[PDB]
Order: C-alpha cells, then sequence, then structure tokens
C-alpha cells in the first residue's frame, strides 16, 4: 500500500471542536504523532497556513468526501492513506462529544488510530493493538503501542 516517500511530514489542523479547550485539541494531536515518530525515521510539525500533507478536519454528517458520518456513536474518525490531496487526512465526527480523559472519546487515542492510517496502516485483528477496529479508553498517560502495531508501522517505515 501506499506509504510517505519523505522524512519530514506536515499537518494542520482545519478547525477546532468546540468540545475541548483550544490547547488540549493541539496538544492531543501533537501527542498522538508523537507516538508514531517514536517507532519511525518521521518527523511532523504543524502548520498554521497553506497545504499540509495531513488535514485534521472535524465535521458532522455529510462533509464532502464518500464518508459520511452518522451521528453519535458508531463512526468516531476515518482517514485517509498516504497521498496527494485528501490523502493522510483524518476526519473526527463532531457529533461524538470529545475529551482528554475518560469520558466522552478520547481525541488522543483516536487520532493516534487513525494517524495510524493516514501514514498506511490497515486495521488489526488483536484486541490489544491500537489499530484495532473497536475503540475503547485506556489510561492515556501510560498509553503504549502494541507490539503488532509496531510491527505494522516499522513493516512501513524505517
Ligand atoms: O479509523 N476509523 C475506523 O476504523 C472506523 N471505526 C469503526 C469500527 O468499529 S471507528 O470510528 O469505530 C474507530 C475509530 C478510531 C479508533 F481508534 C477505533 C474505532
Ligand atoms: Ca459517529
Ligand atoms: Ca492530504
Ligand atoms: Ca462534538
Ligand atoms: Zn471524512
Ligand atoms: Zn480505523
Amino acid at each position: 500500500g501506499p506509504v510517505w516517500r519523505k522524512h519530514y511530514i506536515t499537518y494542520r489542523i482545519n478547525n477546532y471542536t468546540p468540545d475541548m479547550n483550544r490547547e488540549d485539541v493541539d496538544y492531543a494531536i501533537r501527542k498522538a504523532f508523537q507516538v508514531w515518530s517514536n517507532v519511525t525515521p518521521l518527523k511532523f510539525s504543524k502548520i498554521n497556513t497553506g497545504m499540509a500533507d495531513i488535514l485534521v478536519v472535524f465535521a458532522r454528517g455529510a462533509h464532502g468526501d464518500d464518508h459520511a458520518f452518522d451521528g453519535k456513536g458508531g463512526i468516531l474518525a476515518h482517514a485517509f492513506g498516504p497521498g496527494s490531496g485528501i490523502g493522510g487526512d483524518a476526519h473526527f465526527d463532531e457529533d461524538e462529544f470529545w475529551t482528554t480523559h475518560s469520558g466522552g472519546t478520547n481525541l488522543f487515542l483516536t487520532a493516534v488510530h487513525e494517524i495510524g492510517h493516514s501514514l498506511g496502516l490497515g486495521h488489526s485483528s488483536d484486541p490489544k493493538a491500537v489499530m484495532f477496529p473497536t475503540y475503547k479508553y485506556v489510561d492515556i498517560n501510560t498509553f503504549r503501542l502494541s507490539a503488532d502495531d509496531i510491527r505494522g508501522i516499522q513493516s512501513l517505515y524505517g
């Protein structure tokens, strides 16, 4: 499948969920990128203007791709694999309630999974993997990728 063919990757936060403090959205997304830069040669930089490799969007219902959101619950987020245009982009359903903690849906944990997709990972069948298709809260302060996640990403990079 497609991978980024360069080491310096940019992201931009298109818009901010009203569910969270702005600084907390920034930090959750930054931390989620760091999870992956920890285990690859990739470097991620937030840009505030122009065309980024990975655009982070909060939207609800139909939002201009072939992947309409479904209200609260169900689909929480989706992301596109590496490529031009919308490739790499990560979309979060605004009908969820995003948080920094165990309440609602945790943005950081969801973003780790979505960014996995943005980097070219598919889903894992291993329930221990962040790339497992089902969302479940785990303590964010001690979060670690599973062995399966690490072997998956290192099959693509580094
Ligand atoms: O990447 N998007 C998906 O895989 C779609 N989901 C459905 C499968 O039940 S999810 O939104 O539940 C979802 C989103 C992020 C996660 F970390 C887990 C589940
Ligand atoms: Ca939803
Ligand atoms: Ca893109
Ligand atoms: Ca919301
Ligand atoms: Zn979308
Ligand atoms: Zn997924």
